[PDB]
């Protein structure tokens, strides 16, 4: 159950989100990643930022070693943090994530964000106050292309890019590889349909994060509506006899969007893979489309 990427690699269309806030002890990511792979998840999303690549890699290696999966059947994503946008740091940042996970390659490496930060996770000046750096994203992308040339990243992509930022790269002279994907916040309240049409037009897969309405970490307005209590999602839930989460994920699959889903809960993890068992009608799809309201959680 995969989509073919513009470099000829395959990405599974449902993936497991691995971020948990720092209140969650690290070991938890080991345990939940194992459960995710047991339930049928094969695409696993992590990042230097999440401080979990050691535990996530252990869960992957544990399931490889006991024969539960082959390495070739796992799609593991990691991402380049913004203090490493300088080109000479890009391959060493990837190599560090590889050391931590003890994996030989990542299936996908992404530029985590278009923003550049002072090299050194969040460098802060004398009053606050994040220290930005000016780095041409196109020169970061070229160092990204070398990681794919080297086989350290099977596929390379971007995250949190808008259409102009995508075009900075697509319009680059001497361009060797398109990004395979643009991983962005995308759910029924902020559906990105304009960005989606753009990405489809360039054969770039859109990958939705916060598809279930985010973890609402209080560091996210607590007044924002709660996506999974949306009366449309719940009316669809009862009509199809699934849940609001599953309606939200299935909407993404039928629009050609690859969809992530974080859960640190055993039943919810198993539940999320039911997304392949049912479909939404065109009229369902249309009701969900009607929910777009430009609500940004993150
Ligand atoms: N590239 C980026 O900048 C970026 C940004 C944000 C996220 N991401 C990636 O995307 C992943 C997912 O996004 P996210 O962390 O915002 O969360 P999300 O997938 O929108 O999940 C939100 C919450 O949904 C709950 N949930 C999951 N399945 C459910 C179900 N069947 N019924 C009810 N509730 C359910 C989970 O809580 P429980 O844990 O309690 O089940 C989870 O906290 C992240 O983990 C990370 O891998 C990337
Ligand atoms: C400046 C900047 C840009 C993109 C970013 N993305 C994330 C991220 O990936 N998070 C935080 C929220 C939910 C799960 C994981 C943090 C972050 C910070």
């Amino acid at each position: 159950q995969c989509v073919k990427l513009n470099d000829g690699h395959f990405m599974p269309v449902l993936g497991f989100g691995t971020y948990a806030p720092p209140e969650v002890p690290r070991s938890k990511a080991l345990e939940v990643t194992k459960l995710a792979i047991e339930a049928g998840f094969r695409h696993i999303d992590s990042a230097h930022l999440y401080n979990n690549e050691e535990q996530v890699g252990l869960a992957i290696r544990s399931k490889i070693a006991d024969g539960s999966v082959k390495r070739e059947d796992i799609f593991y994503t990691s991402k380049l943090w913004s203090t490493f946008h300088r080109p000479e740091l890009v391959r060493p940042a990837l190599e560090n994530s590889l050391k931590k996970a003890q994996l030989d390659y990542v299936d996908l490496y992404l530029i985590h964000s278009p923003m550049s930060l002072k090299p050194g996770l969040s460098p802060t000046d004398e009053n606050g106050k994040v220290i930005f750096d000016i780095v041409d994203l196109c020169t970061t992308w070229e160092a990204m292309e070398k990681c794919k040339d080297a086989g350290l990243a099977k596929s390379i992509g971007v995250s949190n890019f808008n259409r102009r930022q995508l075009e900075m790269i697509l319009n680059k002279p001497g361009l060797k590889y398109k990004p395979v994907c643009n991983q962005v916040e995308c759910h029924p309240y902020f559906n990105r349909s304009k960005l989606l049409d753009f990405c489809k037009s360039k054969d770039i897969v859109l990958v939705a994060y916060s598809a279930l309405g985010s973890q609402r970490d209080k560091r996210v307005d607590p007044n924002s509506p709660v996506l999974l209590e949306d009366p449309v999602l719940c009316a669809l839930a009862k009509k199809h006899k699934r849940t609001p989460a599953l309606i939200a994920l299935r909407y993404q699959l039928q629009r050609g969007v690859v969809v992530l889903a974080k859960s640190y809960n055993e039943q919810r993890i198993r539940q999320n893979v039911q997304v392949f068992e049912f479909q939404l009608t065109a009229e369902d799809m249309k009701a969900i489309d009607g929910l777009d309201r430009n609500l940004h959680y993150f």
